[PDB]
């Protein structure tokens, strides 16, 4: 499912992702937005074998099990698949334990590159939520 701007910002607030560890719901949206494009099905492999899942692009070498990156953990417990459906729940749920991690949202290099420090409250202007 490919996201509308608004759309993901109501269905992150709806699963209380806006203000999770003092990130505004701009910087979610943003982050999504250079990661997956709002594509839910969205994937990209990596050079050491992992694979990035979801709207989110969250990694397998740490968060999901895809079977195929030796070594790695599965922390959110869930299969990396969860991470592609229509339903963002899965995806949101990783995230929060990926965000509490330490290092907040720089774990999602396009987030530091292409969010951080802008005017990621433009991402959810004119938005009724
Ligand atoms: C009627 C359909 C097209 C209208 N519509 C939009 O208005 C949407 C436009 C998004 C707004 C553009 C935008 O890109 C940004 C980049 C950086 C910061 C903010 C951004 N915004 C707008 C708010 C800030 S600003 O006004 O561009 O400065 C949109 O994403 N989408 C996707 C939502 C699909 C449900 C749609 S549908
Ligand atoms: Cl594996
Ligand atoms: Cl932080």
């Amino acid at each position: 499912k490919v996201f509308g701007r608004c759309e993901l910002a109501a269905a992150m607030k709806r699963h209380g992702l806006d203000n999770y560890r003092g990130y505004s719901l701009g910087n979610w949206v943003c982050a999504a937005k250079f990661e997956s494009n709002f594509n839910t099905q969205a994937t990209n492999r990596n050079t050491d074998g992992s694979t990035d899942y979801g709207i989110l692009q969250i990694n397998s070498r740490w968060w999901c099990n895809d079977g195929r990156t030796p070594g790695s953990r599965n922390l959110c417990n869930i299969p990396c698949s969860a991470l592609l459906s229509s339903d963002i729940t899965a995806s949101v749920n990783c995230a929060k334990k990926i965000v509490s991690d330490g290092n907040g949202m720089n774990a999602w290099v396009a987030w530091r590159n292409r969010c951080k420090g802008t005017d990621v409250q433009a991402w959810i202007r004119g938005c009724r939520l």
